[PDB]
């Protein structure tokens, strides 16, 4: 046509489909697709048009423009608190090219060299202090949330920082920053201009990390010249990045990078180890348990970066098929600042464009039975799974969440057994911003394998 995507019809003024969306996500994006006969389609959010790539044969349209042709700073203008002004999305996009990349350089696989040992204690640690009894009831998602920031902040900060920063007050002032968050300001951009109470709180929060950070900095320096240590982590790696132009990261901005990472690594992870155990645990999938046991059968107590990294391929595709069928991120944004072709259409200057690892991972020629949790299946329509994105800005933590996820399962596993507390693996819960299993329905018994 050359045209503009079919509109979804309004029948609600002023909120447009947002409820209707909330309601049941998967199935008003369906519904649009059927009605429409197109699997490109704009829907209304607020007022705001956003043009739906929903056929999984035209990703390639929304992930790989140029930042300059799609755009997600706009998008991320509510998270510009916590990352901070001219960080991240915010920075123009050279800058925040090179910073993503110096981020990307830190959670290269050529740095996890301690990383299992690390994560491997920390999980240990959990298990001995909660999972004490011969058997017991416990939220797995709770559990696994909490493993995964003590994981993450054991394997990405020295122990310097760890002693001031733990895990626990870490996680304290990410969900204060967190807690603070309007993600309505994508379409309601007026709220980003307002004195809110939440401000007040995320800048005390970011304030109070950056104090942290610049005493461990000071005092780092001091153990420098007395060579009682030479400590390699997350936060020296941005320290010594230098730009293009020959200039340093500020602190700031390197502040801005370790909230990002952390943020990002801390629920898609979590959720990612919840499922994939949920499914492992659920006696239709008794098959699947039994193949993860036989990978892991012969494994040594202190695993190493090879046992994880090369000799865990079925693990891996649990951990996948579990973001297959459940992706923690529903919805992929950009601005569209040029006119694009996306299908036979062209998505016009100003609408938001989307590409819904929901939606994509639903189609029915890509993932046959897409509520069946398969762990063997593959993908049978090209560049139909999204679950990581693609592209531009493809998800540059990838490795390092999937390295956390497979040694949590080979961790726990080794030493525990799992019974679901209901018939049915739990329901998604679409009411939050990273979307895991119904956190209610996630009680199950653990039991000690003696
Ligand atoms: C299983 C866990 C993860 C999932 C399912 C996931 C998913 C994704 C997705 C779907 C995207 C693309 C976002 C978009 O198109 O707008 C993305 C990008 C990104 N991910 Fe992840 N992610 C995961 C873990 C992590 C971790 C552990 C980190 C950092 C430690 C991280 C950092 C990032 C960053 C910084 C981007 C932005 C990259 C860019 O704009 O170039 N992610 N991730
Ligand atoms: O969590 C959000 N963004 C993360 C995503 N992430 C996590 C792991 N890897 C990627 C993120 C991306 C890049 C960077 Cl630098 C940092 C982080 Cl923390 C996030 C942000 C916004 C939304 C969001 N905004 N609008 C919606 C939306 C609107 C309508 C319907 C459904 C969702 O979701 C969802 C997740």
């Amino acid at each position: 046509k050359g045209k503009l995507p079919p509109v979804y019809p309004v029948t609600v003024p002023i909120l447009g489909h947002i409820i209707q969306f909330g309601k049941s996500p998967l199935g008003f994006m369906q519904e649009c697709k059927r009605q429409l006969k197109s699997g490109i389609f704009t829907i209304n959010i607020v007022g705001k048009r956003v043009t739906i790539v929903g056929d999984p044969h035209e990703h390639s349209r929304f992930f790989l423009p140029r930042n300059e042709v799609l755009s997600p700073r706009e998008v991320y203008s509510f998270m510009v608190p916590v990352f901070g002004e001219g960080v991240a999305y915010a920075a123009p996009y050279p800058r925040m090219r090179e910073q993503l990349n110096f981020l990307a350089e830190e959670l290269t696989i050529a740095k996890f060299q301690n990383f299992v040992p690390a994560i491997q204690h920390e999980v240990r640690k959990f298990m001995a202090a909660n999972w004490d009894k011969d058997e017991g009831e416990i939220n797995l998602l709770e559990d696994c949330s909490t493993m995964i920031i003590n994981t993450a902040c054991q394997c990405l900060f020295g122990e310097d920082l760890r002693k001031r920063l733990d895990a626990r007050r870490f996680a304290q002032l990410l969900a204060k920053m967190e807690s603070s968050l309007i993600p309505a300001a994508v379409f309601l951009p007026i709220l980003l201009k307002l004195p809110l109470p939440q401000s007040a709180r995320c800048h005390e929060a970011r304030t109070e990390l950056q104090k942290i950070l610049s005493e461990i900095i000071i005092a780092r320096k001091e153990e420098e010249v007395n060579k009682d240590s030479s400590t390699s982590d997350l936060l020296s790696g941005l320290l010594s990045a230098v730009y293009r132009d020959g200039t340093p990261m500020s602190l700031h901005e390197v502040c801005g990078m370790i909230v990002a990472a952390m943020f990002a690594g801390q629920h898609t992870s979590s959720i990612t180890t919840t499922w994939s155990m949920l499914h492992l645990m659920h006696p239709a999938n008794v098959k699947h348990l039994e193949a993860l046991r036989k990978e892991i059968e012969e494994f040594p107590a202190q695993l190493n970066y090879n046992n994880v990294m090369d000799e865990m391929p079925f693990a891996e595709r649990c951990a996948r098929e579990s973001i297959r069928r459940d992706p923690p991120l529903l919805m992929l944004m950009r601005k569209v600042m040029a006119d694009v072709k996306v299908g036979s259409y062209v998505v016009p200057k100003g609408d938001i464009i989307a590409c819904s690892p929901l939606l994509s991972h639903h189609d029915e020629e890509a993932f046959p039975e897409p509520r069946r949790w398969d762990p063997e299946r593959d993908e049978k329509v090209e560049g139909a799974f999204i679950g990581f994105g693609a592209g531009v800005h493809k998800c540059i933590g990838q490795k390092f969440g999937l390295l956390q996820v497979k040694t949590i399962l080979a961790t726990a596993f080794r030493s525990y057994d799992f019974q679901l507390l209901r018939d049915e693996v739990p329901d998604p819960d679409y009411h939050t911003m990273v979307v895991g299993p119904t956190a209610s329905q996630c009680r199950v018994k653990y039991i000690r394998r003696k």
